[PDB]
């Protein structure tokens, strides 16, 4: 007969975008 | 005799979330 | 004989870091 299934793959190898600006600083 | 185990499997497919808010501005 | 290599295995499981603060905001 053939043999039994495969080892399992390997894990899926995700990147770290930047944050939204900042708001506008205290009123004047 | 029974085969030999499978080869092994393919690699699993990771996403990229967006940083927070960065901090104030200067004050007006 | 020995039979055949048996079947791949299965597809391995890749998991999504959060990027950076954003940029400073404007004057205020």
């Amino acid at each position: 007969p053939p043999g039994p299934p495969g080892p399992p793959g390997p894990p899926g190898p995700g990147p770290r975008p930047p944050g939204p600006p900042g708001p506008p600083g205290p009123p004047g």
